[PDB]
């Protein structure tokens, strides 16, 4: 069940977000409720139901639209509809954008009067500060003209305008002051009204803001705008003999599920390779402690996995990586941990009732027998719990904890418990005085938003310079007050949709960007894990079995504000088809390299590099008919454009800029093609 409670108000009258109760029984055997869905996480766990009585209830604010939802009950991963609802949508999923999942419907209408369509809201969204500037947003239909800012002593017009929807916002970017005083002016039915702070009226009052309480950043951090490199560790390279594990997979195509035997060294000895293509920072498949040569089953998360090295090969790696100017970000996986973790030891010896109990999202407490056999397998000098699924009973039930898709070796932690958060804690600690720069926080969209709330708050106050990346499915912009960064799958289902799949047209696709990117803060938006594949989806060559098209994605992807991402081989052409095969050795021999698109992205990662209008970079979007979209990015007094034909047929263009940036040198398109274009080279 859901009701529209009513809108937010800022100030004196301005109408915000729609207030959305959510309700549902509360069945008597039931531990905890998610709400699943568009505006949460398709796999559960970013928001929660909370009892009172005989239901479940949370609010959240929302903006107009028709979504997905639905009620997840403990570990019941496949009945989720809301029982009060009988509407439906089937919403493409994330990372398989073919597959459909059917969720119930919400839909939040659009209001009847335009005027009350106009919204600018006290939210880092609508105003924020970026090098020096405050930006600043303002949401309004089309019935209504081109809104002026009236500043105190001045007024100015929109820099910039993005659509979304039949909405359009428009982006005014302006000098800092002390106090900020602003206000819009807009006709209507041909009469002249105002957008103040009581709202929309013949003379509304200005709205004042204290620059001391605008959030934002002068400089940009390395984080927001850099390059990054994903390495699947197993699958890039053994550099130590005496490192190789008990039977190895063989380079047979199909990868095969095991361990091939990459190893830290491995990395280390291909240093050059990395320099030459020129990433910035490199995120790191698991490390740790773990059973299995994927490694998301982590047992202790301050030990290095054997095969992989010592915590000296590690800070070896770190040491020359940095002396590179490479940064190093690890994978880490604070959702859930492999059974063999202390603590889950500890939490099975001492029982429910215990603190240590609490540590974990234990369902119902199973027969003893159970435990002690479990026991046998899972504490030890050496961890057994692979060895569990040779006993039928752990392949035949759902483990008696909360866990990844019912994954025994994977359980889940209990976020409503802040020792959690202390134990995440102190072992960032640990891994930042290994002089590491970052983490990626596996399934992030499992935790639940005040955890991440609690953990990010904290790392952010005392360690400013650290990245926190999640790994996040649906739109970003429900994420961002909790990371530094999310894993753009958003963005790249909306590429393949428009690109592969046909599913969208370019406008549509513009309102899926905007959609993010107008609803965040630009820095934000900028530190966007922005990538065209991982190690949880095919190979985006195999998926795309076109250069031209391959290319002009790539083109995409550096051209879109954000932080453009090589998942490991991708540079070289590396196929294949969906886990594990899409984990292949990668390929040291040159004379199997594409190289030409190896050579492609090598210049578009200078161009990252050497324009700091695509790094940083204002942003503007616009479908010129024809398939032709364009692009321009620009910061203080550069400028670059960027026009794509994204279409198989050739078209002719026309037409500031009569430099190429991408061929340095100074028309006609043909399909698939993209032009890059300054008023001159890049400077600083």
């Amino acid at each position: 069940m859901y009701k529209i409670i009513g809108r937010e108000i800022y100030g004196k009258g301005r109408k915000g977000r729609y207030i959305v109760k959510f309700t549902r029984h509360w069945p008597q055997y039931a531990k905890n409720i998610y709400l699943i869905g568009e505006f949460t996480s398709l796999y559960p766990g970013f928001v929660k139901l909370r009892k009172i009585e005989e239901q479940g209830i949370v609010y959240l604010k929302l903006w107009p639209g028709e979504y997905g939802y639905g009620f997840q009950i403990d570990n019941d991963f496949e009945n989720v509809l809301d029982p009060d609802n009988e509407e439906k949508k089937c919403v493409h999923t994330s990372f398989f954008p073919e597959y459909k999942k059917c969720l119930s419907k919400l839909v939040i209408k659009e209001p009847d009067n335009p005027l009350d369509k106009i919204i600018h809201i006290e939210e880092s969204g609508f105003i924020h500060k970026f090098n020096g500037e405050i930006i600043i947003r303002l949401i309004a239909p089309t019935e209504i003209n081109e809104p002026l800012i009236d500043l105190g002593n001045e007024i100015r017009e929109p820099l910039t305008k993005h659509v979304v929807g039949d909405n359009i916002v428009y982006q005014y970017i302006i000098p800092s002051r002390s106090i900020l005083r602003y206000r819009f002016i807009f006709n209507y039915n041909d009469k002249k009204l105002f957008y103040g702070d009581e709202g929309v009226s013949e003379n509304s009052s200005y709205i004042v803001v204290n620059s001391k309480y605008i959030p934002g950043v002068d400089k940009p951090r390395w984080y927001m705008g850099t390059v990054y490199y994903q390495i699947f560790i197993d699958s890039f390279d053994n550099g130590d003999p005496n490192n190789d594990p008990p039977n190895r997979i063989k380079k047979t195509v199909p990868r095969e599920y095991g361990y091939y035997g990459g190893d830290l060294a491995g990395i280390m000895k291909h240093i050059d390779h990395l320099e030459d293509l020129g990433v910035e920072t490199i995120y790191l498949t698991p490390i740790f402690s773990s059973t299995s040569y994927h490694r998301y089953d982590t047992i202790d998360y301050k030990s290095i996995d054997k095969y992989l090295g010592t915590m000296e090969d590690f800070e070896k790696l770190v040491q020359v990586l940095h002396s590179r100017k490479i940064k190093i970000v690890l994978d880490i996986t604070m959702h859930h941990t492999n059974p063999c973790n202390e603590l889950f030891v500890k939490a099975l010896r001492e029982g429910e009732n215990s603190p240590y109990w609490e540590m974990f999202s234990f369902l119902s407490p199973p027969p003893k027998e159970i435990v002690e056999l479990m026991l046998k397998y899972i504490d030890g000098e050496e961890c057994r719990s692979r060895e569990l699924y040779k006993l039928d009973y752990f392949r035949n039930n759902k483990p008696f904890y909360e866990a990844f898709f019912n994954i025994w070796l994977m359980a889940k932690f209990n976020h409503d418990n802040p020792r959690t958060v202390d134990y995440f804690i102190d072992i960032t600690k640990f891994w930042i005085d290994k002089g590491i720069d970052g983490f990626r926080i596996d399934v992030a969209m499992g935790i639940h938003y005040s955890w991440m709330k609690q953990y990010y708050e904290y790392i952010k106050n005392t360690y400013p310079d650290f990245l926190v990346l999640g790994e996040l499915a649906e739109n970003p912009r429900i994420y961002m007050d909790y990371f530094d960064s999310a894993m753009n799958y958003y963005l790249r289902k909306a590429i393949l949709e428009l690109l592969i799949y046909k599913r969208i047209d370019l406008n549509e696709f513009i309102s899926r960007i905007n959609n993010v990117y107008a609803y965040i803060p630009h820095y934000k938006a900028l530190s966007l894990y922005n990538m065209l594949g991982s190690h949880d989806v095919p190979r985006i060559k195999s998926m795309v079995q076109n250069n031209k098209l391959l290319k002009l994605m790539y083109v995409l992807i550096f051209a879109l504000p954000g932080s453009p991402v090589i998942y490991y081989g991708d540079e070289i052409g590396l196929e294949g088809g969906r886990d594990p095969d899409n984990r292949r050795p990668m390929i040291w021999d040159r004379g199997n390299w594409d190289l030409e698109l190896y050579e492609h992205i090598k210049k578009l990662i200078r161009i990252y590099k050497s324009c700091r209008s695509m790094r940083h970079g204002y942003f503007l979007v616009e479908n010129l008919g024809s398939n032709l979209l364009f692009i321009k990015r620009w910061i203080n007094n550069e400028e670059i454009i960027f026009l794509l034909n994204v279409s198989s047929k050739d078209i002719s263009v026309d037409l500031k800029y009569s430099f190429d940036i991408y061929n340095e040198k100074n028309v006609l398109l043909r399909g698939y093609g993209f032009l890059i274009l300054g008023s001159k080279p890049c400077n600083i």
